């Protein structure tokens, strides 16, 4: 609808952040990309249908890639080297009120907060507990 | 260890936070609850796989319920009406330095922030 | 609230079908009419958002022809033959309710007793 | 020929329905229009095959229009604010009788009634 917009997905605080742009809606599945090009951009999609009987689903789905450069030549190609992936579900029931849902999203956002446990365990490569 | 300590799952900003505390650690998984009722606290599940070649699939789960107080005779049950479960996973391949894990966790934080699309289009229930 | 039962074929009273509903998972309602499997009218609906500003519902039927053929003793019913029947609606999410009966009313006025196309399906003969 | 003439589209019970008449045929495609305007008539499309030699197959296509008027200096153009689609398949045996797609015929009906679950949550715009 009109959630259709570009967003910055990294935030570095200044010059160095990344934003995504709409790009494609179509089959049913968002997508916002980066740049243009095929292997650079960085890729998010997202779709919601309903699920159950009284349930919604929302997937969303996250391709990160890690950006060199190989010179072939003189022409200085750039190139990908590995795509870091992401697979969100949501369950969410359909006479869930407004607040229940920033409820939803609050708990999220704390969970993923900079100092909470899991995210210094995914960010130091380390293993749970 | 010191990763599987207790922490604060939804903020509100001061007094009303709700805080999840370390209950288990079976089978390769990580178990944080809130209360010690069975349907009546928030619930976050955590594990890790190391598959043979190169990946790194991390996997969180997450329970928030909406709690209700039906009543028979004068028992005054504390039940939840409904449970809103989550998922998810995180594939990393192994060459991932320090600084590229933290570049990825920073995108799946900016993904929800106050004001982007997909926060909204769950805050109100509808289509994307 | 839209999962009840209904009338498939309406004989006016006592040769009618009717279908109830049995599941409804992975986003697919599923009404049947018997707990067979091969003797069962079928109904299959679902919805989801497919463009910018539209919304796609989608419905399937399935009707078989029971027959009573017998070896032994046992008197099987089996189906001879089932003819499908496919159904796609492109709807735009903003559409009104007066809109909407509007178009409900035109798919079902093209299926009215005497019109040509109900008319050229029974008679199994062909458009022109 | 005996199916290639006009016909009521949406019955609106008095003097508001719309009719649709015969326009053109080819390519074994048969198809209706409501009025001669490019961009703001009713639409219905039909036709038939046997693929194999095995079974028929019907498909039918519908083009409803939402009616608008735009002014751009002073020449009061009609143009259609949306079209909302729909598309339609029917598959049936070659030895079906003439009994068994009046049957087909009749459940297509019944499916589409004035107060079934399928009518009604198409005329909602929300799930099933």
């Amino acid at each position: 609808a009109s959630n259709f917009t570009q967003f910055v997905l990294v935030d570095n605080g200044g010059t160095g952040d990344v934003t995504v742009a709409p790009s494609n809606f179509a089959n049913g599945v968002a997508e916002w990309i980066s740049s243009n090009s095929r292997s650079q951009a960085y890729k998010v999609t997202a779709s919601v249908r309903q699920s159950s009987a009284q349930n919604r689903k929302y997937t969303i789905k996250v391709e990160v890639p890690k950006v060199a450069t190989v010179t072939v030549g003189g022409v200085e190609l750039p190139v990908a080297a590995w795509r870091s992936y992401l697979n969100m579900e949501l369950t969410i029931p359909i006479f869930a009120t407004n607040s229940d849902c920033e409820l939803i999203v609050k708990a999220m956002q704390g969970l993923l907060k900079d100092g909470n446990p899991i995210p210094s365990a995914i960010a130091a490569n380390s293993g749970i507990y």
